[PDB]
């Protein structure tokens, strides 16, 4: 049974409401990114109206078989009536094709439902300036304050350096990069413009970039490993013993391995600045983690709920457990008091 913080009151509609079966009174499932946990339950033998993102929209088509009949993709930053409901789409800053739904009810309430996202002053100029949200379903996955990460400009000029200057060492190193989803593609693509190469990867992971329209990625991305020094693997295989099987396959072609594991935070971030991060090494192969988020900062998120301003929140993310809801709650008490509304 779909909970609560999933139904839009006062409409037909749910949001990443997809593995609940049929849903009582849903006129519209909307997805706002695909995402395992948030599209869970779709496959080509749903037969209801799935409204999302052009991109998402090729991600359901081509590697969940949704029929076409079914998909209803919708322009950002564009006034849509669904079903006789006012809805804007607007870019989450998460990854490719994530949004953000504004929905314009019948009664004169308004609600946004962030998604996934990591706010952004950006944002503060979107069609959200022009009037007042009464309700915010807020992603809370980095709602406590130490939840420290740098700008994602910092840690890819971090990776780009450390990369540049390891395979001009040695131009016999492999640069590997680790992946389970979309999103953080600026991690790999940032690398191999630096060195020259294109991405080699697999069929698998080639077709769903594919669907991305990233621009001119016919030329930045490729099946065939051999022809780059720049490879992605399943984030599984980014260990020692997975390299090292990796650096057999390549035939003699190298003899190092510099790998990189975007992760989010992790409390190596309450210690050490990204100018200090060091790797794990084991003989000719060392591993970097490297904070590359794509979820707000604890920062980032109260500057946002500080400038809109909302009426009520409800929490999308960390809802399972008393003291979490609890400690979310605390804040948004304290910046409510501080910034007077
Ligand atoms: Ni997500």
């Amino acid at each position: 049974t779909c909970p609560f913080y999933k139904k839009i009151p006062g409409t037909g509609f749910t949001v990443d409401a997809f593995q609940y079966g049929v849903v009582e009174g849903c006129t519209a499932y909307f997805l706002t990114h695909f995402h395992s946990d948030h599209y869970a339950g779709l496959s080509k033998h749903f037969t209801f109206p799935v409204y999302c993102s052009e991109i998402t929209g090729n991600l359901l088509k081509n590697k969940l078989h949704v029929q076409e009949q079914y998909i209803h993709p919708l322009p950002l930053d564009t006034e849509c009536i669904v079903n006789g409901v006012k809805v804007v789409l607007l870019d989450a800053n998460h990854c490719p094709g994530a949004v953000m739904i504004l929905f314009y009810l019948p009664n004169g309430t308004v609600i946004l439902h962030t998604g996934d996202f990591r706010a952004d002053p950006s944002m503060e100029r979107s069609l959200l300036a022009d009037q007042k949200v009464h309700m915010l379903y807020l992603d809370t996955t980095y709602c406590s304050p130490e939840y420290t990460f740098p700008s994602q400009q910092e840690v890819i000029r971090f990776a780009i350096n450390t990369a540049f200057e390891a395979v001009t060492l040695n131009p016999h190193a492999l640069v590997v990069c680790g992946t389970y989803s979309i999103g953080k593609e600026k991690v790999f693509l940032a690398i191999a413009d630096v060195l020259g190469s294109k991405v080699g990867m697999s069929q698998e992971k080639y077709k769903t970039l594919q669907c991305l329209n990233i621009p001119e990625i016919n030329s930045l991305i490729t099946t065939d490993m051999c022809s780059s020094l720049v490879h992605l693997l399943p984030m599984m295989q980014i260990n020692f013993k997975g390299l090292q099987s990796h650096l057999k396959k390549c035939g003699g072609k190298y003899n190092q391995i510099l790998a990189f594991r975007p992760t989010g935070w992790t409390h190596s971030n309450k210690f050490t600045r990204i100018a200090d991060v060091i790797p794990q090494t084991k003989g000719n192969i060392s591993i970097y983690g490297i904070p590359y988020s794509e979820h707000s900062s604890y920062l980032e998120m109260k500057r946002f709920v500080q400038w809109l301003k909302p009426q009520k929140i409800i929490p999308t993310v960390n809802v399972g457990t008393w003291k979490s809801r609890s400690t979310m709650e605390k804040y948004f008490r304290e910046w409510k008091l501080e910034a007077g509304y």
